[PDB]
């Protein structure tokens, strides 16, 4: 049968978390329920870790923010912020690959870019709202509803203004995860120097462009977060939909063994095919998301393991450097069930418990595992995520 071997000793990238945006101005705010459900790690919460926001082009919209970032704070997550336009004083048009009338930050405004950043991140700061970082432009490479920005102007904007920004920087949030929007940052030593946070959305980004050897080598004391997508789609009332529901667990799998990210953060928290529905319950994408982000805490190291034992089976391990403690998350989209046996050489752990999400059931508690010296053998059901803990 199916052998996994987790290799506690070889760690690899520290996460951050995971979560999901807010935007009061496009559509309603987050309620006061739906703001514990987000955030909370208790039963029937998603044990979110991370928000994100946008900056407003009109301080007087601000103030909107301030309530569903407060919470998610004091709930223990940490917040980012993206503007997708400057203020209209700031803004100039031209004309970008024959359609007029497109958005570019004036080049002799950039200095006041960085006021109205600065402005906003001082106005949260009195808020309450102290945040982890601030980008310089939401898809600045997919701007045809807001401002566009080129690699090099991004890059000039990095090299020679991003060191004023009284925050963490966070760069580019290409809508794909497009190497042109960040390799010039990368390579040049002043902008690397100011940038904070490798940001990176994944709309579309397939598994053969989820390593980035630029940033292994560059990237030293640099983040890595994936900060927006939906999958497999954003379709009306799709976030109940089985099996594809089990596409947000692979893709986060992915994102975590494939890209070595550190966040991994949906689009709009609370909508039709996010992972709270608008009746204010979790979802099935929603449950996928929670196999990771209710389990796989801030701070706990990803590890080496066998990433894909046996046809339509993945498997990701973290370890909590506390006690050595292991989180696996094992994904079984086979149609038949799975045995494997799961080797973790060296570890003291006898015990794994384990819940299992499927079609017909979410986060089920399962019987426990005991192991036979340091090999585990478990069986998946089919179509379903395991976190064993
Ligand atoms: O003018 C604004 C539009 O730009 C905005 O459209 C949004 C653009 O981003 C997409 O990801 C959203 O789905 C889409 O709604 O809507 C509000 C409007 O004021
Ligand atoms: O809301 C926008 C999405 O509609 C957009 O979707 C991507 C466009 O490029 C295609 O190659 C991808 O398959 C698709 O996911 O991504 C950007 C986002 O703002």
């Amino acid at each position: 049968m199916a052998s996994a071997t987790i290799n506690l000793s070889a760690e690899k990238q520290v996460i951050r978390g995971f979560g999901g945006m807010n935007h009061p101005v496009w559509i309603s705010d987050l309620t006061p329920q739906q703001r514990d459900t987000a955030f909370g790690n208790g039963e029937g919460q998603l044990g979110f870790t991370i928000l994100r926001i946008h900056v407003d082009e009109n301080r007087n919209n601000w103030s909107k923010e301030v309530a569903t970032a407060r919470r998610a704070i004091e709930l223990g997550a940490i917040v980012s912020a993206s503007p997708w336009n400057p203020p209209s004083n700031m803004v100039e048009t031209f004309t970008r690959n024959g359609v007029p009338n497109q958005k570019r930050l004036r080049y002799d405004k950039y200095g006041d870019y960085v006021q109205h950043l600065n402005d906003f991140v001082a106005y949260m700061k009195s808020n309450g709202v102290d945040l982890y970082a601030i980008s310089v432009q939401n898809e600045p490479d997919y701007a045809h509803e807001w401002t566009w920005w080129t690699p090099q102007e991004m890059l000039r904007f990095m090299r020679d203004y991003a060191g004023q920004i009284n925050c963490r920087v966070m760069a580019p949030e290409s809508f794909q995860y497009l190497k042109n929007m960040s390799d010039p940052i990368l390579n040049d030593p002043q902008a690397l120097a100011n940038l904070d946070i490798l940001g990176a959305h994944f709309y579309g980004t397939t598994v053969n462009n989820m390593p980035y050897p630029l940033f292994e080598q560059k990237g030293a004391g640099k983040e890595l977060w994936m900060t927006a997508v939906y999958v497999p789609n954003s379709d009306s009332n799709s976030a109940d939909r089985w099996p594809e529901a089990l596409e947000v667990a692979h893709n986060m799998h992915n994102a975590l063994v494939e890209g070595n990210f550190q966040a991994y953060v949906w689009w709009y928290i609370r909508r039709s095919y996010g992972p709270m529905k608008e009746d204010g319950t979790i979802s099935k994408r929603g449950y996928m998301m929670a196999h990771y982000s209710k389990f796989v805490r801030p701070g706990y190291v990803r590890v080496d393991a066998t990433k894909n034992p046996t046809y339509n089976v993945y498997l990701s391990a973290c370890k909590n450097k506390k006690d050595n403690s292991v989180v696996a998350v094992v994904i079984n989209k086979s149609t038949e069930a799975k045995t494997i046996n799961i080797s973790v050489p060296g570890t003291s752990i006898r015990k794994w418990e384990r819940y299992v999400t499927t079609g017909s059931k979410n986060l089920r508690k399962e019987s426990d595992i005991n192991a036979s010296g340091t090999t585990f053998q478990v069986t998946l059901e089919p179509q379903s995520v395991t976190t064993f803990v």
